[PDB]
């Protein structure tokens, strides 16, 4: 006496009279905590995660950067607007800021009379 | 020689001499796996997850995309700037490519002349 | 009693005979369930999860936004583009949309 442990339904192992488990985890993303004065065990999920990717349907977040299906990419490379338009956008000040369609339409106006 | 197991406090129950306990993962997003040579169980978060959200306070990545709270998104129907200006970007040469305000200066520019 | 409990081979403790152990778990973004009086337990992360941050090599999501080493960020004070294009944009059509350089070549052209 002597149970019988089981990992996602695989064989049984016995865990002996006397005898040990250990419970451990692979990696800082998962915490598990235990005292020497009680039986407790206390198991977590980092609220720093280091990860390789992550998919929520269509929206992956991974190495790379944000992809999002039939739509915009976020990588080192830069942006891509995925084939849409991009809204919300104040007028550019500086040379290297993005212009709006407001902007772009005042130049054409007085283009053509200036 | 049995002993009482709680899970959270709850759903108490006797494994008894004899008797057996399953631990399982509830999907790919967490791994369990047991090496009964020296009876250890291993748990890890995986380091690709299938999530359905994430926030980080104001900052949410879900299934329609990324949210910055009152400000600028990203989802598949595009980037919306947030009433914010775009900084940082390059000139446009490519049809689809943004355009930035010193290439609408230099076109203002230009046609002085003509 | 009794058998020997560590986690990562440290703090033993015995689960003696008639002695009781509890598996918790520390926050919700780690589920952890017992299938009531059926002696199975899953683990699971939370589908909905609440971080401080989140690192992918060089890749960074955290309170602040979104930042790519070498490359965009979003954040509340809004997009910079990393100094580098902005592909695949469609034209704009309303007044704070973007425009793309076809919009402004068709205008150069029109002139």
């Amino acid at each position: 006496g002597g149970w019988n442990l089981t990992v996602n339904n695989d064989n049984n192992t016995v865990v002996s009279s006397g005898g040990a488990l250990d419970l451990s985890s692979g990696s800082k993303n998962l915490k598990i905590v235990k005292d020497g004065k009680k039986n407790n065990v206390t198991f977590d999920v980092a609220r720093d995660l280091t990860l390789k990717s992550i998919k929520l349907d269509g929206v992956t977040l991974n190495e790379t950067g944000l992809f999002i299906a039939n739509g915009p990419q976020i990588t080192a490379s830069g942006i891509n607007a995925g084939s849409q338009k991009i809204t919300g956008v104040a007028e550019g000040t500086d040379a290297n800021d993005a212009v709006n369609f407001g902007q772009l339409k005042k130049i054409e106006t007085e283009v053509k009379e200036q």
